[PDB]
């Protein structure tokens, strides 16, 4: 048939999308996706990459990960039990975690055979004409047809793909969807990449590895975790170190060749080599453009390869739009669930309505974690004449008990001193991506650090300490760090 | 011949969460000479708080370790579902281990702060019982006995009530064989039977840590003379604590009041409610209340008036009735909070000894119950804000969150409330339950006092995934009043 939108791909942002129109404006809805469950061999699916192999699965995962402590610092609390008899089953815990998505990607499929004006299509989609949307067999382009659909208005919304670089030996590595399904965990693993799923990754393999196992990270730079604050940074890496991660920064892989017994040897630029049992690839995700034949319409890309969009997500093609990691703004579930609601705004509603890409709050699952909304420091002395940083830095008492009494707790908060306007806060320890949410809310009301400071605390907690900071550690006037 | 008293700006009986930083204050920022008396300088019996205060003592300082300490139980079992293994029949929880471990924490704060006093010029310790002997005569002696000897007489110009709370003990009888939490800190042994007098924060926690470290075929038991636990609290969140606690073996007896306890010839308490019913434990801990602990300080030399129900009375500044004698924190009966004390100890300072008049903002006040799952709550709850305002909305979203169906324990459902001024969108209050929710409701303190609506809430991207992002989720009122009254319009 036609249909007022068809949403090539059902993820955070098209199924948001596909689902407003539906129920908000009773349109005639298609959705395409190539998969109606999670794992090999698309990875993605119906849910799109959050639910199948991204966030949700992670996070349980970094969960199940996180008992590596609770089990070790229950001692320091009266806890006694056979400390040897303790195995990390990681079988179970992919079992449990597919049973989990599993039944997210059946319930998603309950919703599309309840609602009317809402139908899902299982193939590949691409844009034959300005008008028609083809669904294929698989994603090659002489594959044979399932369906052409008729559509007012075109979402492409098919998110990105692990960036895998092209060196000698990239197919014997595997990336985060990999991951995922791993039979055994890894005894030995080096993941590549100083980012979020990088290291996330890291914890989780360091909790599950078998004895005598050993995670490695690298990095091609000085510092991982580019784009978060700096003391963050420096203290994630001194605390994944004390957990036993080895972190090896300015390095990058020139070549990996496979070994007779399934291992890899990972050969660095520097010259340096390294054997591990599986490299994941972990450098960055791209736009998934490939196998849309936007070619066939001539809409347009960036240098980066992103779908270019104004801020309303319109592509130089007339009644087609993009939303989401596609567009390569902010990769981030919840952007491309608020992108996705504002086009259906935008296009069936009354009101325009475009997603402010500024002061989103957002978490890394490190163990310990991060939590942060806004600018770091060293963006803020670029943009403001006088940049005042307040910081608090103590490992809390119940980690001195615990025994971890490396995990310090990092507060920030980034001012334009000139007016005291909070400009960015960025938190490091257990509770940080909770405690960020509604600081996310204030940065939208213009909090000022005078906001935050005679705010009452709620004691005992970690988050308290955002409220009791009023003097300065140290400004950027003019760009340049100084202590008063 | 006479010689002289030594003299201050400031006298301050009682080194706790609003004495500390009063006296710090006056001290430090604005270069006044401040004497701070207490009773002990480290923690523990006979007097239980100290240099420190209660909350550093015998309040919220150890009670979070030992709740720390309690949620064990639950992730050793959680673990299970995420594939750790290990000898479960080889598990015990050592009491003695932990009292060891939080005495030694406390002990180095009670260190730390009074190596503190030393290194401060201006900021004086006295060891002892404070009274009012006149309008800027304090008086410190050996015991609370007014007639003990006098071991310093102070010149004070103005002088701070600080002394606290103290735990309400019933006119029963046999309550002198009943605990309060005062000794529950210090139990050599975890108790194998126990009953929690009382439906607040207090006995709801401590419930939580002897159902943790209770021994082999143990019960704990709280009970509550009304209908429903936590006044004052959110109703679904009332009621969600309760089947939470009953979830984990705890056993909750509402519309029950002791009348009396005798001694068995074992040691144990026989219990008789009210009602008839009789229950037999090892130890019984009352935590109906707490009350101003006014009697030591003979407030009668000078005619400091009490309110009806004990508190020293004070205006929006905390002043008395009698001119610089000023009193803060719990002996004020507002809101028995550290961190309102600490406010109220500053906002005083800033006003009698700086050029900034302050009063402290009762209303807004973030808060926390270290239940487990815990509770985090910041503003008024919807039957009162119903009273007050016209068009009241409720935001509701509440659902077992996926890790705890994986990890097994599916009763462990997060409530998330948000109450507000329907007229103009205005949020009134924020009600949590579940993991790591006294930590989320901290920046929601500062969203309110900041007048955040709904629309700001709604309009912020979320956090994925956390439990706090449900707060941005929702755009669409569960319920309304409209006047006083529940409906969807
Ligand atoms: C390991 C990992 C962890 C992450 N963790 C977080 C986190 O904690 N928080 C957070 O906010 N974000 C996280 N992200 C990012 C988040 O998953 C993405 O930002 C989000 O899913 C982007 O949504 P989307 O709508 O743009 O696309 P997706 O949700 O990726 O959906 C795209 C869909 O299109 C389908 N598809 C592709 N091509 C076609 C085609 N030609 N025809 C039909 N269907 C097609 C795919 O099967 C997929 O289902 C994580 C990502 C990864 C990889
Ligand atoms: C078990 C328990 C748990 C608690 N948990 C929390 C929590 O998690 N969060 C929270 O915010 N609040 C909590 N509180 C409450 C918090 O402890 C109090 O609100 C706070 O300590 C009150 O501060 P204050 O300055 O009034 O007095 P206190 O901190 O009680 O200090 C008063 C001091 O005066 C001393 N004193 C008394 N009489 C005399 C005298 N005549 N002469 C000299 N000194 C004297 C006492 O020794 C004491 O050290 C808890 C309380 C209890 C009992
Ligand atoms: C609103 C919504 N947004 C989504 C955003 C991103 C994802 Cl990955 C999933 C959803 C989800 C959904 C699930 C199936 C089809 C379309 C949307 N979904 C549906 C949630 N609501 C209900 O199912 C519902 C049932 C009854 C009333 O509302
Ligand atoms: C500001 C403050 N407020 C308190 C509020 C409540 C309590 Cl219970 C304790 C304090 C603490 C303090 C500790 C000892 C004497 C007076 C104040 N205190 C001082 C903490 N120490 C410092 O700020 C410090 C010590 C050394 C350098 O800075
Ligand atoms: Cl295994
Ligand atoms: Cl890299
Ligand atoms: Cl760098
Ligand atoms: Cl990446
Ligand atoms: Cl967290
Ligand atoms: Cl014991
Ligand atoms: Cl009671
Ligand atoms: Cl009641
Ligand atoms: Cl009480
Ligand atoms: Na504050
Ligand atoms: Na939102």
């Amino acid at each position: 048939k036609a249909f007022d939108l068809v949403v090539i791909g059902a993820g955070s942002g098209g199924l948001e999308a596909g689902w407003n129109a539906a129920t908000l404006y009773g349109k005639r809805v298609a959705v395409v996706d190539v998969q109606t469950s999670h794992g090999p061999p698309f990875y993605a699916a119906l849910g799109g990459t959050c639910v199948n192999v991204g966030c949700v699965p992670k996070k349980l995962m970094v969960t199940g990960a996180q008992y590596m402590d609770h089990l070790r610092e229950s001692a320091g609390f009266g806890w006694e039990f056979d400390g040897s008899s303790v195995k990390a089953n990681w079988k179970k815990l992919i079992a449990a975690k597919n049973e989990a998505v599993l039944d997210i990607n059946k319930s998603y499929e309950g919703m599309f055979n309840d609602t009317e004006g809402l139908d899902f299509f299982l193939g590949w989609g691409s844009l034959e004409s300005k008008n028609v949307v083809v669904v294929r067999e698989t994603a090659d382009p002489k594959s044979a047809v399932k369906e052409r659909l008729q559509a007012d208005h075109i979402l492409l919304a098919t998110g990105s793909w692990p960036q895998m670089p092209a060196i000698p030996g990239i197919e014997h590595c595997i990336s985060s969807n990999e991951a995922f399904y791993l039979p055994e965990p890894p005894r030995r693993v080096l993941t590549v990449g100083g980012g979020f799923i990088s290291v996330e990754f890291a914890g989780i393999f360091n909790a599950y590895k078998p004895p005598g196992g050993k995670v490695t990270l690298c990095y091609r730079n000085n510092l991982i975790l580019r784009g978060f604050d700096e003391t963050i940074r420096e203290e994630v890496t001194k605390q994944l170190t004390a957990n036993g991660i080895e972190i090896m920064t300015n390095e990058n892989p020139a070549k990996v060749s496979l070994n007779t017994d399934g291992s890899k040897h990972v050969t660095f630029e520097s010259g340096k080599t390294l054997d591990v049992d599986v490299v994941m690839m972990a450098i960055g995700r791209i736009p998934r453009t490939n196998d849309l034949q936007l070619g066939n319409v001539g809409v347009k890309l960036t240098p980066k390869g992103g779908v270019q969009v104004d801020e309303f997500s319109r592509t130089n093609v007339p009644n087609i739009y993009a939303i989401g990691d596609i567009t390569d703004r902010l990769m981030l579930t919840p952007v491309a669930i608020n992108e996705g609601a504002a086009l259906v705004d935008t296009v069936f509603g009354n009101k325009p309505r475009k997603t402010d890409h500024t002061r989103v709050a957002s978490a890394v699952f490190s163990i310990p974690p991060i939590g942060t909304c806004g600018l770091i420091e060293e963006v803020a002395a670029k943009e403001f004449e006088k940049v005042a940083v307040y910081m608090s830095s103590f490992t809390p008492l119940m980690h001195n008990i615990s025994g971890s009494k490396y995990k310090k707790f990092v507060a920030k908060i980034v001012t334009n001193h000139s007016d005291g306007t909070v400009l960015g806060v960025h938190l490091l320890g257990d509770g940080a991506p909770e405690i960020i949410q509604a600081v996310g809310v204030c940065l939208r009301l213009n909090a000022k650090i005078s906001d935050f400071y005679n705010t009452i605390g709620v004691h005992p907690t970690s988050a308290e300490e955002l409220c009791s900071m009023r003097t300065p550690s140290y400004y950027y006037v003019k760009g340049e760090k100084m202590e008063k």
